[PDB]
């Protein structure tokens, strides 16, 4: 297990333009494309992405090609806040992946105002880290997921993605 399986698995793949849970133009493995409501700021949006008039679908390598860009974007996202920072380098692996899980989720912007859960999570009081964690919109709104994430931050090892 690493960071892309289990983001693979939490947000699927497609290969056609979508709406996410949020409602939101999406492509790929989690891709964001627009905020907008309007398919054609989202397909002009995916044309500029991928480098071609993608007409709202793309291959598995574009796919896959987007990930890459996106992981990578989390993690420097993750290491260039000051908030952050300091708490990602304090853990461990495992629970590494499920900071740059949330973050791909969320954003560096969502994320960054989990202070108390920060603050817990720097102590390493993973279960008190893990209820806080759970009093959030986030864990409401996407509870099975935010509960694997939320295993993944307690207990330090891959077993909520068995
Ligand atoms: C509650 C936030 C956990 C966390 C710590 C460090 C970096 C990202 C991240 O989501
Ligand atoms: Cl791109
Ligand atoms: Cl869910």
């Amino acid at each position: 297990m690493n960071i892309f399986e289990m983001l693979r698995i939490d947000e699927g793949l497609r290969l056609k333009i979508y709406k996410d849970t949020e409602g939101y133009y999406t492509i790929g493995i989690g891709h964001l494309l627009t905020k907008s409501p309007s398919l054609n700021a989202a397909k002009s949006e995916l044309d500029k992405a991928i480098g071609r008039n993608c007409n709202g679908v793309i291959t598995k390598d574009e796919a896959e090609k987007l990930f890459n860009q996106d992981v990578d974007a989390a993690v420097r996202g993750i290491l260039r806040n000051a908030k952050l920072k300091p708490v990602y380098d304090s853990l461990d692996a495992v629970r590494r992946c499920a900071a740059i899980n949330q973050v791909f989720q969320m954003g560096e912007t969502g994320v960054a105002g989990f202070t108390n859960s920060l603050r817990m999570l720097q102590q390493k009081r993973w279960d008190e880290a893990a209820v806080n964690l759970a009093k959030s919109r986030w864990y409401n709104q996407t509870p099975n997921r935010a509960k694997r994430v939320i295993t993944t931050f307690r207990t330090g090892t891959w077993d909520a993605y068995k």
